[PDB]
């Protein structure tokens, strides 16, 4: 049976949740990686039932969450944590680096076969690119782009061949979105290019596929993008996290065995438009 | 329960058959639109059980085919059919094979459908390089391989439900140079990819219908064999050697992607060119 690790979830309002919901329809067991400083809050809400309605799949089943672990996309191995290890919101948690999480999952449940990268972080997102600092820019690339490579590097060892990996990206990488600042656009451009390069390496070496989903806006600026999307997209339906979810589910399955290295647009077709009318 | 019209089947060796086969797996009802030059041959083969192995899905399941209809994408309506064709040895016994007539016929027999597959192409002069292609040959390719999609849409949107879905097939020669892909096929695929976007806007806004195109890798179909002056064997060997995924590309690999795009699982994807080619398109330098 199938296990998917979803790295980067903090609530039920984002892409990771909708991806988890849809995979659950196929009886995929889900492991969530949750950013350590929001990990306890998430567990609290979880235990207090807050996510119960959100976990309902259909008349018969709820989401099968196999586990929830603290996961920090900033840290490749235990050797990379600087005071931080003993910071307020870190010191009651352990084994949350990328390598530690891979070891932990493998120790508890063996090999997995689906991997979802769903994280993005830029401390200076509100600053436009031209006014972004080196530190802010590199922090964005580290958390939002390198973390994909590191994820792949450490998880391939614990995946079955014919496994499949996806990440999330955004069209600001390819066309100008004023407001998507702080190097997030740069991060997405690097993420999309790396998906190809990773596709070559993982494909030839391991028979593992990797693709990325370029999603439309979901409020998880965003008010403008959502308004503009809903007014001008070819399809005028509301974009749902589960719309991204079902596409992810397909890319993560053997149904898409011949697709790799692609950026797939799931955005009601908004990306095809030039001139709004 | 879903009905799909697949335009462009001649045998079991192409993408149309693989798409049919994968749609059947999902209990979609499939109607074949078959070019009249090959229609009788196909039916005879079918009726003599020659396709029986080919219809085997798995150890317990076989394809089920709702209907098989003569179909020629050159002709929009009956008034477009030239006398010579109308009286030709392979067409003269056939009827309701224009784009408009086949749409009417399907509607009359089965009601509204919800899935449409364009899986055809033609170019008289494919063996010539573009620079040496005649005006007539170039326009033949565009008419048959590209405009046909537009017209299929115009007539079928009236026999389709909202939230229905349309796909066609294209090839990466539209975007990057593949020298042997001549006669304006490259041009035709470029137009088809652009038209897919323009059509997605119109169909999405006015009808809530989606359209996408699948850019497939090489497959040794009858029509791919037509290309050599061999072209497809080179294409296939090259793909199997240099693609990220080094496995044989099957028609059913395209078929399960088509099935996904045609289903409501892809409701937020439209206007897109989706590559199903083991990743070959992402390569610059073949190691
Ligand atoms: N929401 C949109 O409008 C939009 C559009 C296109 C693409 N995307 C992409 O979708 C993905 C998910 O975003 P979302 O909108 O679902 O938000 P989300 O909250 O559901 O998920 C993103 C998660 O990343 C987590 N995170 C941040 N730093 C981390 C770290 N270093 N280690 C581990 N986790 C960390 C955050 O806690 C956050 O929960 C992102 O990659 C984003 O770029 C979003
Ligand atoms: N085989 C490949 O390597 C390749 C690669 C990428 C894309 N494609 C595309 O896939 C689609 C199917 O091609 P294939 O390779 O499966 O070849 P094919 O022989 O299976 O399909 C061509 C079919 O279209 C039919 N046809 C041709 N002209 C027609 C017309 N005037 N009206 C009605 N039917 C007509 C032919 O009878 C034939 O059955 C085409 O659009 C092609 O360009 C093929
Ligand atoms: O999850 C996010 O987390 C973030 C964290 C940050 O600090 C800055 C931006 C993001 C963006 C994030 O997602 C986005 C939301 C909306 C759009 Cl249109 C695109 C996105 O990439
Ligand atoms: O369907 C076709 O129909 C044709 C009809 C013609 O008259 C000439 C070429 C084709 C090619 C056709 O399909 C292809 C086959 C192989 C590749 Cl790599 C690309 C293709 O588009």
């Amino acid at each position: 049976e199938d296990i998917c690790f979803i790295a980067g979830i903090g609530d039920t309002n984002g892409y990771g949740w909708g991806i988890a919901k849809e995979l659950s329809k196929r009886n995929v067991k889900i492991i969530f990686g949750i950013w350590p400083p929001v990990y306890n809050i998430f567990m609290k809400n979880y235990k207090n039932g807050k996510f119960d309605n959100d976990m309902i799949i259909d008349k018969d089943k709820k989401m099968n969450i196999l586990d929830m672990l603290p996961f920090d996309a900033s840290f490749d191995t235990a050797n990379d944590i600087d005071e931080t290890k003993n910071n307020k919101r870190y010191n009651m948690l352990q084994n949350y680096t990328i390598e530690d999480v891979a070891n932990l999952i493998h120790q508890k449940y063996g090999k997995i076969n689906m991997l979802v990268h769903s994280l993005a972080n830029a401390k200076e997102v509100q600053k436009d690119l031209l006014n972004t600092s080196r530190k802010g820019y590199l922090d964005a690339l580290s958390k939002s782009s390198y973390s994909l490579i590191s994820l792949c590097k450490y998880f391939v060892n614990i995946m079955k061949p014919q496994s499949s990996i996806i990440s999330l990206t955004y069209h600001a990488s390819q066309k100008v979105v004023p407001g998507y600042g702080g190097g997030m656009s740069s991060a997405k451009a690097a993420l999309e290019s790396d998906t190809r390069v990773l596709a070559y390496h993982l494909g030839r070496n391991y028979n593992i596929r990797i693709n990325t989903i370029s999603a439309g806006p979901l409020k998880s600026f965003i008010d403008y993008a959502i308004e503009y999307s809903e007014k001008y997209a070819p399809l005028r339906q509301k974009l749902l996290s589960t719309d991204i979810g079902s596409v992810a589910s397909f890319l993560l399955s053997r149904e898409s065995r011949a697709i790799t290295g692609q950026t797939i647009y799931v955005d009601n077709g908004l990306n095809i438009m030039f001139l709004p009318d």
